[PDB]
């Protein structure tokens, strides 16, 4: 049988969300209809069901990511339908996808398979709108900051340190490097900037860690945009600009519900960047949907020592939150590569590249661990893993003192998790968590910094360039010394080399440069260039994509 | 007495869109809500009511605007209601404001006092997410564009030659003249271009004259971009983009129900400019109206020399529509300014100075009479206004042979709207229109640009700069000499001259540019500096906008 | 200067040889100390005003023309050296030279009185050469 996930999400009966919501005992007047299968859930939800039991609080995350896929997504989804199956009060919340991809390499399922979250057409586009407003807040603080400049420069903005840019959700590599001002005393003054994609923005990040309007408002006024001439931070605070932007996410400070194709209730809102930002949706969506379940499935971007890191150390951090349980996803075609096979070669097995690889999946568990987070091993499973193969990793797992399942949700939806999902809940009765964050927000930047990349990387130390140090220095003296640090680095490998798979030992970390997002409320040391505006390829997806008559899409899947 | 305008619109008790859809005979699967008080509606409804009768078709247009001010929306929609309270099976059809005067000059009432659609707050911001849809369809055709030029330039266009600019829907002046693609070759090829503001967007100008979605494509397909090193023209066609902008309208091509203060229904959908463009709300909701309503108000931009003129030449020529009538609205003050009274002293009686502006008024409604509708005029009520400037102004429209009333739907809603209702009901019963556009496709471009100038605006002729000889020359030999003209001009006065008040004599107008919108389908004759990208003022609207914990706005209106 | 320019009218000419823009390495000099030359972008204002590009100047003594005036044996010889100076490369990323746009006579009739050394001399009147003045860093 062939089957497309567009297909599969097309050929879904979807139920009403209006229901969806009904049955978690939202009310009809805090459910705001975008159609029959998409709404917003007021923040009177969380603000009336305050004081009631928070369910539990499941992580997934993953080994580290490579070419061959892990379907982190997917078994997040799978894993979701499972539980219930096995008839309990779940939704799974996970990030809203930028918009630009689908024009470039093409969109995708929210999940894959059998384990998808619906209507994936209008998730992949305008969805209910929430990032056109985190691009308009973005947009218009830039705006601002450029009028100020052409209306007299009260502030004294050096326009030459504006670090504010502006943003755009299409794949758009001329708008990287540009001079905007042009044309004369009437138009402007005459600047270097560019714009990154919007999920890339501090706005983004902002929205995904506030706990309501008021806390969003605030941040916001927190953006360092540029300094005086004599140094000083100005902010958005100073420009007065954080009213406007508050305004503009009025709506989008609301989760939207959606659904699983087995008509399980699921979240999508926010969706940040996982390098130079945390990698999680929104606090606002995970509380919310604590308050209404007895289980919250939840994920974080790239693999554990990223997104799970960060989701430990700055989102349950801000939250007040205490994981109970976190899968690591896992795949044997990932983890050969991880043992060093070429990607054109995983149609072989390879037991002993599958030995060696499972070396990566082995430091992401012991990552876990010093969390006080009970682990749970989950292998995605596919075609051409064989049973030697899923043997050897499952035994692998459980010689490395683990709970783990195989999943085949991807094929067989919800069903393919029933194993996984019991060992969850297996892990859920008997081992409690004693979660802890990895630091504490006193030590100095580099003490963050050397914490996360000795004990989780597990990095010999860490050196860092002179402008690193300059930026530190001035960091500390400005304030912002007490905040989370978070990691930009490539996500390919524990260290800072991406060619470096597995688990390698020996290397040392190296900061090249460090930025602040003051809104955001974290520091973020990055390792080597990182990409905010992708560019479209040789022949876009855009090209193909055509609608007809009927209404009938092809070329975007 | 009379409230404000924010407070009159949260006091208004609106009904459930959907209800009011039913009512019209609209189907609940024709309906897309957006909350209780929005909806899209689908071409489908035209489809299946293609071939009943149109109901009666009013614009609403107005003497040249001044500082004074007219009150063109409140007419329209006052006017809606008391057709409605007269019994009549009624829509107002209404433009989609931008979101970007918001946060400088400050939003306003979509009508005023009495009479406005609602709920104001969404009309004036994201509203169904329109705008974003065109912003995006034009800054994916510029991105790939771009990607053109740097993926080895196949079509060989000349990146000087491109025409084609981005947009964003904020006023920010320092995007107006920008140098993109720096950074070397990884980067685009650097070259010389800017933003407008969206609504200011040929794809705007598009979707309000498709006929539906697939002509919408069409059009897409036809915007000319740039030119190659040769001469020759690129589209979008070339660049195959049409079918992907397309994608990203398909909801934005749908109408949207909202109503009335006294819950007439309205339409809102599309808002181009009235000076580059024709300044009309979208052929698909008049169109739709007219199936669904024995009655339809609609209005156009600017004064009755410019939307009026565009309404009847381009929408009413692309939709085989024929006006029924047409209402002029005018104030007592807005003519004392046209007849030279200052406006610090527009209070004081002056009834010479009336009788010399009324000249104005008097050139306005000649220029309909050309069209073959019958005009009735509206005076807007003013508390200053004494008794005998009222009465001569009424003696002077009774000598011009227009019926008058004066319109208090401000202050009194519907029922201030009376008299204006029958007198058009008394004008549509016994003076059927003959319409007929002015001017035939197959003139020359320089024919119909004379022609418009001189029978409407008065002008004795037209002088061209060489620029504008040489657009013209090329646009003809490149076959665009049959289309029709948009002539973009001041709006403040007849002339080219916006201190020219009342009706100037003796004067020519000056074509210095002449631009194409092969997509839309006209020529672009082009009188002074156009501002397609505004800016925001010394103090913005946006640093005084705040809302707080109840979600109380205020600064915003 | 002329060099550079004979690059810049080669692009706005239809640009035969195919160079890109974007790699072209040959800067402009003048000698004086300006650092808002450092980095700027010419060719705007449209069709008729050259190809957009990102570039700069130096100072004119870190030109390689005078590392050439300094190491050249005589006239002949420097104008061969010009002939081998790499402008920039074409899309295919092959170099494109100096000799290539047919630029080095030029080059040398410019250079004509300046490829003889200068005899001055000390205060004591001992007989004393003056001539050229390249960088010590990025020459020798």
């Amino acid at each position: 049988k062939v089957p497309s996930d567009i297909e599969i999400a097309q050929a879904a009966k979807m139920k009403p969300v209006m229901e969806l919501a009904r049955g978690l005992g939202i009310q009809e007047d805090e459910v705001e209809l975008y159609g029959k299968y998409k709404a917003k859930i007021s923040l009177d939800v969380y603000r009336r069901l305050k004081d009631k039991p928070d369910g539990k609080l499941i992580l997934v995350t993953a080994i580290t990511p490579t070419p061959a896929g892990e379907g982190k997504t997917t078994t997040s989804v799978g894993l979701t339908d499972a539980l219930a199956r096995l008839g309990k009060r779940v939704m799974v919340c996970l990030r809203e996808p930028s918009l630009g991809p689908s024009f470039g390499i093409k969109g995708g399922a929210a999940g894959g398979g059998y384990a998808q979250v619906v209507p994936m057409e209008d998730i992949n586009l305008h969805f209910t709108g929430d990032i056109h407003a985190v691009t308009y807040a973005h947009n218009l603080l830039a705006a601002m900051v450029d009028n100020h400049l052409q209306q007299g420069n009260v502030l004294n903005i050096d326009p030459r340190t504006i670090t504010w840019r502006r943003v755009i959700d299409l794949n758009d590599r001329a708008l990287r490097n540009i001079v905007i001002g042009l044309g004369g005393k009437a138009n402007g003054v005459p600047r270097e900037t560019g714009f990154d994609i919007s999920v890339a923005s501090e706005v983004m990040a902002c929205l995904c860690l506030a706990s309501d309007l008021m806390d969003l408002k605030e941040r916001f006024s927190r953006i360092v945009v540029g300094y005086t001439y004599d140094g000083k931070p100005v902010t958005a605070g100073d420009l007065e600009a954080q009213g406007s932007m508050a305004l503009l996410m009025k709506d989008a400070i609301k989760p939207n519900l959606v659904q699983t194709l087995e008509n399980t209730p699921a979240f999508i809102h926010g969706g940040p960047f996982a390098n130079i930002a945390h990698g999680c949706n929104s606090i606002i969506a995970t509380k919310t949907a604590l308050k209404l379940a007895d289980y919250v499935v939840t994920e974080a971007g790239f693999g554990a020592d990223l997104g799970a890191e960060k989701f430990y150390d700055v989102k349950c951090r801000y939250a007040g939150f205490k994981p109970d349980a976190t899968v690591i996803v896992a795949t044997v075609r990932a983890l050969k590569m991880h043992g060093g096979v070429p990607k054109s070669d995983l149609a072989t097995e390879n037991l002993e590249a599958l030995r060696e690889g499972f070396a990566n999946l082995e430091k992401h568990i012991e990552n876990i661990g010093k969390f006080g987070v009970p682990a749970v091993v989950a292998i995605n499973a596919f075609p051409t893993d064989t049973e030697a193969e899923l043997n050897l990793l499952y035994e692998l797992c459980a010689k490395a003192g683990a709970e783990v399942a195989l999943s085949e949700v991807w094929a067989k939806g919800g069903e393919g998790g029933l194993e996984l999902a019991r060992k969850v809940l297996q892990t859920l009765e008997s081992r409690p968590s004693n979660f802890h964050v990895l630091y504490n927000l006193d030590l100095s930047i580099k003490d963050k910094i050397a914490k996360i990349a000795t004990e989780i990387y597990g990095a010999d130390g860490v050196n860092y360039t002179a402008e690193a140090d300059k930026a530190i220095q001035r960091y500390e003296s400005l304030g912002y010394g007490n905040l989370p640090v978070v990691m930009a680095k490539t996500q390919y490998s524990f260290s800072d080399d991406m060619t470096k798979l597995g688990r390698p030992r020996n290397f040392t970390i190296t900061v090249r440069e460090v930025r602040l997002s003051a809104g955001a409320g974290f520091i973020v040391p990055i390792t080597g260039a990182i990409m905010t505006m992708p560019g479209l390829p040789k022949r876009p997806a855009a090209c193909n994509i055509d609608i007809d008559a009927d209404g009938v899409i092809t070329g975007l899947f």
